[PDB]
Order: structure tokens, then C-alpha cells, then sequence
């Protein structure tokens, strides 16, 4: 019901420019009932919210955390998300093929979650080595996909997860469209949610795997910002005309 679903990243992205993080919270604050708020951080729930205490952040209305593998609404997590993302994901055989590729370490524990299996690449190894890992994952029949990002963050997930897919939940769950959204990412973990159809914005600060996508899928809804971090949200707002 409302005229705008704004859906962005953290860290590089609505964070990272304090003072543009601060005229965008006051622009966005003297307009609070006209937008939806959704945070998609590959941050786990709690790693979220301590980040919101050390730059204060404005609270949302929703939280797609871990990489939209986990989503919190005001009255808390959503049950049904869950059980959709439970279904025919095997995460135990996984993480077996995973912890063998000798060029992967897991990520902590804390990084962990029932739909979410994280490692670090090892810098000196051959990113090629990704491409490998999805093709011995995908064919084991398991509904997964592996997100890629900064160059040295891998994540595995269940198919119908994404910053994208909790995204397009979101969007139904609110009865939002497309037109009247706007997603802001800055990195492969954020490809998932150009890859919808709401209207978009990379900021100038993002990372070479997102630059490259949208030279190769880019299309009219995808904007490349001129501004870095927050500021890109503000110049994305004005661009696609929300909040008129
Ligand atoms: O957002 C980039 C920045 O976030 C951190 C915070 O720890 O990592 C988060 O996002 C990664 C990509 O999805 C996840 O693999 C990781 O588990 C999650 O904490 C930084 O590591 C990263 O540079
Ligand atoms: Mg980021
Ligand atoms: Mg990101």
C-alpha cells in the first residue's frame, strides 16, 4: 500500500559513507510511512543488528538476513520461508563435497545457518576452482547455488533463496510490484536481486564480479550510479523518480 519497496545491502553499500548514510536516513526519515524497508545483508540476524547500534541504522521493516536465507518480520521469523527453503535441501552432503576442496576453509561458525554453508577461497588459489565446486554441487540433484563474492566469499544456498528470491517473496508478501521497487547492491551477493525485476542501483564502490554481470546482463531497470555507498540510494531515488 505503499508507494515504494526499498530493498539494500549493508556494508559497501548503505554502509561504508557515514554522512551519506546520514542525509539518506533524514532525507528517507521526513517520509517514513511512504516506503517499505528491506535490509538484504549477507550479515547473519544478530551480526545485523550490532551493525545497526555502530552506525544507526534506521530500523526496518523487514530483514532478509544471510543472504535472504533467514527473513525477520517485525513479529519475527518467518516459519514459512524456512520450511520452503527445508524442502529437498540437503545441506549435510553439501557441505561434504565443500570441506573437500582443499582451496576452501569454512567461515565461522556464527557465518553458519540451516541454509547457508560459507568459506573463504584461499587468495592464492585459482578462482576457476568455483566453477568446479558448482558443477560437482549442481549435479548432485540438490537444488543449490553458489554465490561468489569480493573474490573470496563463497556461500552455498538453497535454489529458491537469494537476496533476489526473498525479494520476490517479499514483493507478494506486501503486494508490491516490480516498478515500485528498488534493490542496492554492491557485489556477487547481490546479483540475485538485479537478476529481478524491480528497478535497480549498483553503487560506484562495487566490487568487480557486479560490474562484470551488468556488462553482460544489464539491462533498462539497472542504473550504474555515479555516487558511492548511500549517496547511490539518493541519486537512484531521483533517477527512477520514487517519492514524487
Ligand atoms: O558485505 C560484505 C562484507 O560482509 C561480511 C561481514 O562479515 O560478510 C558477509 O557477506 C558474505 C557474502 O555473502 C558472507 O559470506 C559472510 O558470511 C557474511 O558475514 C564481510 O566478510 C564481507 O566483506
Ligand atoms: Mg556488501
Ligand atoms: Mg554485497
Amino acid at each position: 500500500m505503499r508507494q515504494l519497496l526499498l530493498i539494500s545491502d549493508l556494508d559497501n553499500t548503505w554502509v561504508g559513507d557515514q554522512q551519506a548514510l546520514e542525509h539518506l536516513q533524514e532525507y528517507l526519515g521526513d517520509r517514513r510511512g511512504n516506503f517499505y524497508l528491506a535490509y538484504a545483508t549477507g550479515r547473519s540476524y544478530h551480526s545485523a543488528r550490532e551493525l545497526q547500534k555502530q552506525v544507526g541504522l534506521m530500523e526496518p521493516d523487514y530483514w532478509l538476513t544471510a543472504v535472504g536465507s533467514e527473513i525477520y518480520h517485525p513479529e519475527g521469523l518467518d516459519q514459512h520461508w524456512a520450511d520452503y527453503l527445508s524442502e529437498h535441501w540437503q545441506r549435510d552432503i553439501l557441505q561434504a563435497i565443500a570441506d573437500g576442496f582443499e582451496a576452501l576453509k569454512p567461515q565461522s561458525p556464527l557465518e553458519q545457518n540451516p541454509w547457508k554453508i560459507s568459506y573463504h577461497l584461499d587468495p592464492q588459489a585459482c578462482p576457476t576452482v568455483i566453477d568446479q565446486l558448482t558443477e560437482m554441487l549442481k549435479e548432485t540433484g540438490i537444488p543449490v547455488q553458489v554465490i561468489f563474492s569480493s573474490g573470496k566469499d563463497v556461500d552455498l544456498l538453497p535454489q529458491r533463496s537469494n537476496k533476489g528470491n526473498a525479494t520476490q517473496y517479499l514483493q507478494q508478501h506486501l503486494a508490491m510490484e516490480p516498478s515500485q521497487t528498488l534493490v542496492c547492491g554492491d557485489s556477487g551477493n547481490d546479483i540475485g536481486l538485479f537478476e529481478t525485476s524491480a528497478r535497480g542501483v549498483i553503487v560506484r564502490n562495487a566490487q568487480p564480479e557486479l560490474l562484470h554481470w551488468y556488462d553482460q546482463w544489464g539491462d533498462s531497470r539497472h542504473y550504474r550510479a555515479q555516487s558511492s555507498h548511500a549517496g547511490a540510494i539518493l541519486e537512484a531515488i531521483a533517477h527512477f523518480d520514487f517519492l514524487s
